[PDB]
């Protein structure tokens, strides 16, 4: 009866509450997706348990083993019933799991340490003094790997062979690297994460230029799952009732600091 909700520790979607070590189950976490899961469960009328994905990855298929990892994998192999996280709706994922309509709209963006002489993707691509990377094994890395647009093809060419590696295991590592590189490192991440970090102390980063693409995050369920329909309708109702807007403001700006 209790459905398993796989998710990921990514701020401000899912974070450990101040005194998580003193708590258990769902009470250990807080964040946009923790609230979203609560609201969805309320409309779908289900009991659930949040589960942080073991490998801490979003989801990608190994070209060799063909095995899916991350949250996508938890769904594909039946270990999770639903995924409530900033999981990007992509073609390859849509082929193996189901997605609700978007609960958040975003695009790939550029994060720089304030003062960095960069204003666009073209600016990064035409130079090598400033290094740049992305989260490893996510939709952003795939974007550059698959792009047929000149400027992005140039960027992938650089990152693909960059040494040391410019692909971080977590968004947090990417941000830390930007903050510690004195402006010699820029990070490619989704606007949502970018906008959030920009509102947090030391307030030393900022999003520059427009987004590289336009897409969205969706709540995922195993392909053909009976929860897909109810979850989709729940997402649309939350959207139309302004709750998604309320949650975004709550976790991004109301708790602003810059
Ligand atoms: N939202 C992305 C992860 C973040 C990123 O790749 O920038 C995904 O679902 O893979
Ligand atoms: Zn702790």
């Amino acid at each position: 009866r209790t459905i398993v909700v796989t998710t990921i520790l990514e701020s401000p979607y899912v974070m450990y509450k101040k005194n998580h070590e003193q708590l258990e189950g769902n009470e250990r976490y807080e964040g946009y997706c923790v609230d979203l899961a609560y609201e969805i469960a309320k409309h779908v009328r289900i009991k659930y348990k949040l589960s942080i994905v073991g490998d801490g990855k979003y989801g990608a298929r190994d070209p060799e083993t063909k095995i899916w990892n991350g949250m996508v994998g938890e769904l594909v192999y039946g270990r999770a019933d639903i995924a409530v996280a900033p999981l990007t709706i992509t073609l390859v994922r849509e082929e193996v799991i189901d997605f609700s309509k978007p609960f958040m709209s975003l695009g790939i963006s550029i994060m720089i340490k304030k003062g960095t002489p960069i204003e666009s993707a073209e600016d990064l691509a035409k130079q090598t003094e400033i290094a740049y990377g992305t989260l490893d094994s996510g939709s952003t890395k795939e974007f550059f790997r698959r792009s047929k647009i000149a400027v992005y093809e140039k960027m992938w060419s650089y990152m693909k062979s960059a040494e040391p590696s410019v692909f971080t295991k977590t968004t947090a590592d990417g941000v830390a690297r930007v903050r510690k590189s004195k402006g010699k490192f820029a990070f490619l991440l989704e606007s949502t994460m970018n906008e959030y970090i920009e509102q947090r102390k030391p307030c030393d980063t900022m999003k520059v230029g427009g987004n590289l693409d336009s897409k969205g995050y969706g709540v995922a369920t195993p392909k053909g799952s009976a929860l897909g329909t109810p979850v989709n309708l729940a997402v649309l109702k939350l959207s139309e009732q302004g709750i998604l807007d309320k949650l975004k403001n709550k976790w991004w700006y109301d708790k602003g600091e810059c």
